[PDB]
RNA sequence: UCGGCCUCCGAAAUAUCCUUUUCUAGCAUGUGUCAUAUCCUUAACUCAUUGUCCCUUUUUUUU
């Protein structure tokens, strides 16, 4: 199954909720109420996490942020996660964003469900450490 | 200085007429063809549907 198809289930949820009627106290989304981590899929590899940071903060204050890269050579695999500041911009970003084109490919932004952050067992890198143990956000 | 109008009945809407009984009312008497419309007709002819199209981008939900 083609991720297209997965950027289009996602659309077709909302576009069905519309026609049905729902409301928004039984939306799809009130069964992510409790998370305010996000999934994005098919990033572009050039992007780094200033760039998503950078575009993802139309709907709010991003709390942390998860790229995922590759073990050996840190290139990116494509995928990471957001933490948003409030838990409704998660449901702003799913509306809005999926599907949306960057470079040219399309991404899907997707609620994630108890998501569970990387164990600091690796010394890997330090400037990752900073990233979990304190992550971005305003400093007064 | 005063200042106080009205009130309802029927008809024009559910006909009319004929026949036999029933009820009652009122009386009166007695030394062939090309190329175009149209008309008619035929078939117990039908009155929408929801039945993975998922296919597609170097794209892949993280110890
Ligand atoms: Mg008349
Ligand atoms: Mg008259």
């Amino acid at each position: 199954m083609n991720p297209l198809t997965k950027v289009k289930l996602i659309n077709e949820l909302n576009e069905r909720e519309v026609q049905l009627g729902v409301a928004d106290k039984v939306s799809w989304h009130s069964e992510y109420k409790d998370s305010a981590w996000i999934f994005l899929g098919g990033l572009p590899y050039e992007l780094t996490e200033g760039d998503i940071i950078c575009v993802f903060s139309q709907y709010g204050e991003i709390v942390n942020i998860n790229l995922v890269r590759d073990k050996k050579t840190g290139k990116s695999k494509g995928f990471c996660f957001l933490c948003y500041e409030d838990q409704r911009s998660t449901i702003l970003a799913v509306d809005n964003f999926n599907g949306i084109k960057i470079k040219g490919r399309t991404i899907r932004v997707d609620h994630v469900s108890n998501y569970r952050a990387p164990k600091d067992s690796e010394e890997i890198d330090d400037v990752t450490r900073q990233l979990q143990e304190k992550g971005c956000g305003a400093r007064t």
